[PDB]
């Protein structure tokens, strides 16, 4: 079959049809018109979207196809590095820091730290409970806050303190300004005009060096069991060999800004789509308020949370926050009996496209519905890929979904909500989605925590 492509226009190929700053919901919609699958060409470049469960489950078998360093991540690898997202699977910094990172999400891993999640939660409940009459939350900006600050405790024993900033804490405002800073010089014609954009990034990359400088230091001259001491002083079992300095930097920024931005977004379209179907809200509340019997709750409970865990799956699916993962053909195959491609080519997974296959879900692929979830293991494999495929999956799958399930449980048992400005979904693309300008009212049912 000839694969399916939008209007090119000369040399311009399709770039005119991508001119904004919302490519992923721009593509869905060429999806819906094209279908399961269609190259995109760029000067420069050529990638096939597919958005098929068919389709897809094919570019999964990871014996034809593996993990790809997109246009975006490519970019992302001046400051991440070969940490574990930016890293080549056949780098072999990718799977000596697998090998040496993966206990760190084992089940002793998980239950250890769940009282440091449990100390960030605590936080925002208490934030909320003390806001004054009239007053309103900005849910992605308190969401960022609380899972930075998990992150940072559960990873690497250190303290951002978020809730104690009414700014972001400046790690943050110097890693999205130094990354736009990368992104806005791409496209410039020296100019003395960029000598402060200049002294700005360095100091922007000073201040994410001295924060990583900081973890390492105040580490070492500390005993504790997390990521960074398996980082420091693990071993690869293949290998025998640790990691190198200059990657354990690299693994440390990356495990800061993966751990939390799209649980972050995640939380917040979860919060988005209860109070959008408080049918929904009233149920996940109800669960809460019969399972969170205890001032704080404990590892079980949260296990207990079932209907929460099918909220937050069915926020995944409309809106899975790190949208597109990339792939590439390892030799000459032919996909779906159809589409022949060489070594080489790109193909990119469009999750949202995918998580709307009404050839599995069926027709009401745009309705909240967590009851999708009831049976999880009767979803077709492939169907459902939030966190992406295979040995390159989400290592922080576990700890996103119980940070997530803990934190909504606790809202839910603490808060009624309002929607009070009537918010209109506004969904910022960055390296993750969010749903900008969310805003709500909290209001307490007076339950008090423990001390
Ligand atoms: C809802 C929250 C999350 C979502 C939707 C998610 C999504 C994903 C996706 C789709 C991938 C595959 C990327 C690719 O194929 O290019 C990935 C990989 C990765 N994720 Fe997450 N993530 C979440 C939370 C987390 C957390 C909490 C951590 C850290 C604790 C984390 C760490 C990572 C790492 C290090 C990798 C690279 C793993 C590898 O290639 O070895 N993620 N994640």
């Amino acid at each position: 079959k000839e694969m399916p492509q939008p209007k090119t226009f000369g040399e311009l190929k399709n770039l005119p049809l991508l001119n904004t700053d919302k490519p992923v919901q721009a593509l869905m919609k060429i999806a819906d018109e094209l279908g399961e699958i269609f190259k995109f060409e760029a000067p420069g470049r050529v990638t096939r979207y597919l958005s098929s469960q068919r389709l897809i489950k094919e570019a999964c078998d990871e014996s034809r196809f593996d993990k790809n360093l997109s246009q975006a991540l490519k970019f992302v690898r001046d400051f991440f590095g070969d940490g574990l997202v930016t890293s080549w699977t056949h780098e072999k910094n990718w799977k000596k820091a697998h090998n040496i990172l993966l206990p760190s999400f084992s089940q002793q891993a998980m239950k250890g730290y769940h009282a440091m999640m449990v100390d960030i939660a605590v936080q925002l409940v208490q934030k909320w409970e003390r806001l004054n009459a009239d007053e309103h939350i900005e849910v992605p900006e308190d969401m960022t806050r609380l899972t930075l600050d998990t992150i940072g405790l559960c990873g690497f024993n250190y303290r951002f303190n978020s809730f104690y900033r009414d700014q972001p804490h400046p790690f943050i405002t110097s890693m999205v300004r130094a990354l736009d800073e990368a992104m806005n010089k791409l496209q410039r014609a020296d100019d003395p005009a960029y000598d402060e954009n200049k002294r700005q990034f360095q100091e922007d990359i000073k201040v994410m060096n001295d924060l990583v400088d900081k973890i390492i230091a105040d580490r070492k001259a500390s005993q504790s069991d997390d990521l960074l001491t398996h980082m420091l002083n693990g071993k690869d079992p293949e290998t025998g060999e640790p990691l190198d300095d200059e990657n354990i930097r690299y693994q440390i920024i990356t495990f800061l800004i993966a751990g939390h931005e799209t649980t972050s977004g995640l939380l917040s379209f979860a919060l988005y789509f209860l109070v959008k179907n408080p049918h929904v809200l009233q149920k996940a509340a109800e669960e809460a308020a019969r399972v969170l019997v205890d001032p704080v709750p404990s590892y079980k409970q949260v296990k207990q949370l079932k209907y929460v865990g099918m909220v937050l799956n069915e926020a995944l699916r409309l809106w899975p926050t790190a949208p597109a993962f990339s792939l590439y053909a390892k030799e000459d195959t032919v996909l779906g009996g159809e589409y022949p491609l060489e070594k080489g080519d790109e193909l990119m997974v469009l999750i949202p496209q995918l998580h709307r296959d009404k050839t599995i879900w069926g027709d009401d692929v745009e309705e909240f519905r967590p009851e999708r979830f009831e049976n999880p293991s009767a979803i077709p494999q492939h169907a459902f890929k939030p966190f992406g495929n295979g040995q390159r999956a989400c290592i922080g799958q576990q700890f996103a979904l119980h940070e997530a399930t803990l934190v909504l449980g606790m809202m839910l048992k603490h808060f009624d909500f309002e929607d009070h400005t009537n918010y209109e979904l506004d969904i910022k693309e960055t390296l993750t989605l969010k749903p900008e300008g969310f805003v709500v009212k909290a209001k307490s049912k007076k339950i008090p925590l423990g001390g």
